[PDB]
């Protein structure tokens, strides 16, 4: 309906996931960040859409399942119904975006949110249209066994800024990351 957006944490090595968790320990306000990226509306009276793997689903703690305040579509072609607590099981990424125009959701939606895994950034990236990624990059290599999709540059546009992203280093744990914010239309 609105704005299609792509929100991900990536290792200098384009780490995402290691055996159904976070390559890191947990960042608190790394996680605050996500929550507060796609829980924001930008109109009144309507929600986000937050579009995940089944695998991405499993790794969210069951006492955080569903994300609140939003929307939760799962894609799977295995899955019969949407696993307990989901709010709508979808067969592939052009299906989740045909529901958003259904009137059941239509004037519900605000933003469209990817929140992963690999195979589903992967298919947004190459989607038709305008699109933004939403990429923290955590500054050191960590051992890995999924990873990010290449961003093609000739393609996305980093931008010097964006309006409620801190442009500064972060750092927890002492661990180091930053907040990017690429832009692609074609
Ligand atoms: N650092 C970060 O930002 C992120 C980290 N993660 C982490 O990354 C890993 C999750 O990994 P990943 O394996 O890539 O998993 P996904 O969450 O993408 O799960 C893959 C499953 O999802 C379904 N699916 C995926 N793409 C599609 C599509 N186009 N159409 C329909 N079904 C699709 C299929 O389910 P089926 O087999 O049922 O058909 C596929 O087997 C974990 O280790 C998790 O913790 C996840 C997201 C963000
Ligand atoms: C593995 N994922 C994907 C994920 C984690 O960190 C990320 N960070 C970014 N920048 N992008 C993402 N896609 C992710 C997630 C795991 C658990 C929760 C989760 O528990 N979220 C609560 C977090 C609340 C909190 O930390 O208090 C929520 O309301 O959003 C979310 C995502």
């Amino acid at each position: 309906v609105g704005s299609l957006n792509c929100i991900v944490a990536v290792s200098q090595n384009m780490g995402i996931g290691k055996n159904g968790d976070l390559p890191w320990p947990p960042l608190r306000n790394e996680s605050r960040y996500f929550q507060r990226m796609t829980t924001t509306s930008s109109v009144e009276g309507k929600q986000n859409l937050v579009i995940m793997g089944k695998k991405t689903w499993f790794s969210i703690p069951e006492k955080n399942r569903p994300l609140k305040g939003r929307i939760n579509l799962v894609l799977s072609r295995e899955l019969k119904e949407p696993p307990q607590g989901a709010h709508f099981l979808s067969r592939s990424l052009d299906d989740a975006l045909k529901l958003t125009e259904q009137p059941e959701l239509a004037n519900k939606v605000d933003m469209v949110w990817i929140v992963g895994g690999s195979s589903v950034y992967k298919e947004a990236m190459n989607h038709p249209g305008h699109l933004k990624l939403f990429v923290t990059r955590i500054m050191q290599d960590f051992e890995s066994d999924t990873f990010f999709p290449e961003i093609d540059l000739e393609k996305y546009k980093l931008l010097p800024e964006y309006p409620g992203v801190l442009s500064d280093v972060q750092e927890e744990k002492g661990i180091k990351y930053k907040f990017e914010v690429y832009e692609k239309n074609d």
